């Protein structure tokens, strides 16, 4: 085939925390290349191997495989210190020779220190005095993307090129920022100095990302895995704007983040949690602010890993799911946390939205509208049984099998994996 | 097929002005839907029908077909006045009932008046006193994209929703801009008033863009045409940054600009000019600052339609072409302006780049490097004959046929069309 190898993609289908990491780790085992095409939220990911716990943010989970190549695409924004700070932390815990299995596209944009600063203050103004919240902060993701949009930002390739031309551009950049932000403090020579140090440290891992992926996809058959960032509803274009990240968290982001054509996209897996969760303020049609939600919240341990803030919980919402599929064209699904529902007598599933009495066939773009929809539910009987031990389709009880079919049928996408626990063994592959 | 209809895409393979419009107009004839997925540069496009000349910028060329639906995807940034100003201009020249054949995704971002202003001054600072140039201006494209990145911008859906919540957000936005830009003048109540007027005027043409395209692609077989903006080397991620637009001008942009999955992408045509042209400063490996370039410049009428500024001309450059294919996965090519070369005795074609003596297999990301490459040429004999009258492969002379094969072979992509003139008849379809 002239096409060559097609990449396998894992994307979140809801508002994140679906359990993508579990699907990625399971697939990263026999993958030749494990990559990240979009930075997104740079949310954290914990991986356990041979008795060691690792924490990755910018680094692909697959960096664990010493037999695979880890690749950061051009679509990921990178903060040098944060990167090495992350590399060093995991290294001193077991990760060895990572600098020999990590490749970085030279077209990736750089998140400078002042970006994080401009991002740290914007929040202490936008929502520091009874203001509305939006996305993450102190990471400087948005600001970096803003610089990219303005064609004012700097990339890895620029850093590794003539440092004289880089310095002049960096200064100009920081200058413009101090203009738009008078209360912004920038240790110019200090940062510029720390960067030149970073340039040399990173240079051996940088390559032309487009040529690198093209070669990998057109040489002998290879297995490339792309771990999607965040989820569909957190997508800059398609998520519940403005409560979204600054990058595409959907399938198109694979093409723009790696520089590969659509024909080189193969399996696209949608990770669907058996119920819905969301972080922060915003419309949440199926939200359950009652005993059910507390139960899903508790049994699912739905709270920020670091802050401990509880996540909002609600019933599975098919309108979100179908929308995510329209955009991503999932070829298969990974239904996770089915076990959380082991305890319920009946489970509700939102099947459609009604607006001013009438049923609408689309997922509303604006918040005000999305906040007004009336959910139409379909009550299903529960299995009232422990599924944590199931390891095959036949092990699941009749009402649980029906729950899975219900998802497949209404989404038009087959379920390939059913998650019944945290351990990688607690995953059932249906085909 | 579960996939449904696959869209046909036309993309520029070089630095723009390749002749995409000719390929689009030829295809828009029997297309059910003609759309734009990314605004990009909002460059102009002239179309002639029944004795009337139209000028489209935001409006898809296919709006000419009264039997087709014109669609502006979520990836296009829109300036309301500019839009109606464009609609009205063409309407008073023949375009009638356009408001009945035009659909607009409600997820499309809005280019407000102050965006254009912040963009008009940034240029009168960045390169108004011996400064370097970059992209277009006075359009406020970049600034709009910056607002998008910050999740601070407003979209069509927001405008059509509760105007009270819109006004508060608009004011907040304009406020932030006056903070970052003290010399920025904003007639808040004046603009906010003109918008409410715009909201009602545009409301009847707005729809949920994701649902609209999904339906069109999964209902009975339809023919959707996507006219790409600008070209590959003007791509924000993949073009010769910083000399590029603020949006993806490549195939991935189709997915992110329309919200359709990769499997719904069918034919992707790369428009390749028989020689290379570029607008503005920047590295140009095959540039010919001599009699050849003057000749290509003159015979090809390579100058800005409005400003009359001459465009830089050079030999066909295969490194740019192959790069564009790595990223876009062209299924077929449209080789244009072959006739411009009718007069040469021998034609040169850059086949590879050498760097510090060695041949590099990739297209350099950074300008400084790209400016240092040494081009390796392949001299080919010319046909020295008038091809403007050719209408089939057999009409082309032997050296011209070879020129076409040379392009196909070294790009690995078949040539489907050969352009030998301005008239739509001056196009040869090879298969
Ligand atoms: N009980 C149960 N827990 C699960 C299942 N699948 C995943 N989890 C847990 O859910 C939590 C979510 O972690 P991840 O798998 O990293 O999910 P995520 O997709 O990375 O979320 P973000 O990357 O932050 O968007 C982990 O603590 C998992 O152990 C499942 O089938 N059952
Ligand atoms: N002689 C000749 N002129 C051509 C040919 N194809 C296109 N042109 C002319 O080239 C010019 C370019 O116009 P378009 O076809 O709109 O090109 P473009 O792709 O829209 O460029 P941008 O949209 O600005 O990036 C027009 O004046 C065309 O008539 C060809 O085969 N031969």
């Amino acid at each position: 085939a002239a096409t060559g190898s097609r990449v396998t993609v894992v994307l979140g289908a809801q508002w994140g925390d679906e359990g993508k990491g579990k699907v990625v780790d399971l697939l990263a085992t026999d993958a030749d290349i494990v990559s990240r095409c979009q930075g997104g939220n740079n949310a954290g990911h914990t991986v356990v191997v041979d008795g060691k716990e690792y924490d990755f943010h910018l680094l692909p989970s697959g960096i664990i495989n010493t037999k695979a190549v880890s690749f950061i695409g051009n679509g990921v924004v990178i903060h040098l210190p944060g990167l090495f700070e992350e590399a060093e932390k995991n290294e001193k815990k077991g990760l060895k020779d990572w600098e020999k299995r990590l490749i970085i596209s030279d077209r990736a944009h750089l998140v400078f220190d002042f970006h994080q600063a401009v991002d740290g203050l914007q929040e202490v103004q936008r929502q520091a005095q009874e203001g509305k919240n939006i996305g993450t902060t102190k990471k400087g993701i948005g600001p970096t993307y803003s610089s990219k949009a303005a064609r004012t930002g700097l990339r890895i390739c620029d850093l590794l090129s003539d440092f004289d031309e880089f310095s002049a551009r960096f200064k100009n950049l920081a200058h413009q920022h101090q203009s738009m932000f008078p209360t912004l403090e920038i240790d110019v020579e200090g940062q510029l100095k720390r960067l030149k140090g970073f340039a040399e440290r990173i240079r051996p891992m940088v390559r032309d990302g487009v040529y690198f992926m093209y070669e990998a996809l057109h040489g002998p058959p290879k297995k490339v895995l792309v771990e999607g960032a965040n989820a569909a509803l957190l997508d800059i274009d398609f998520g519940t704007y403005p409560f979204v990240t600054s990058s595409n968290c959907t399938v198109g982001g694979v093409c723009t983040g790696l520089g590969i054509p659509p024909q080189n996209i193969g399996d696209v897996y949608g990770v669907v949690k058996a119920y819905t969760t969301r972080v922060g303020i915003g419309a949440f049609p199926t939200e359950q602010i009652n005993e059910i939600g507390d139960l899903l919240q508790n049994r699912g341990h739905e709270w920020g890993v670091t802050t401990g803030r509880k996540r909002r919980c609600g019933w599975l919402d098919l309108m979100i799911l179908r929308y995510a599929h329209m955009v991503n064209g999932f070829t298969a699904l990974a239904l996770t946390k089915l076990d959380i529902l082991d305890v319920l007598s009946e489970i509700k599933v939102g099947i459609s939205y009604k607006l001013n009495g009438k049923r609408i066939p689309y997922f509303p773009a604006n918040q005000e509208i999305l906040q007004k929809v009336e959910v139409e539910y379909e009550t299903l009987p529960g299995w009232k049984a422990d599924t944590t031990g199931a390891r095959k389709w036949e092990d699941l009880p009749p009402q649980a099998q029906s729950y899975v079919r219900f998802v497949e049928n209404h989404m038009g996408v087959a379920v390939k994996w059913v998650g019944v626990g945290k351990s990688r063994e607690s995953m059932i592959q249906l085909f």
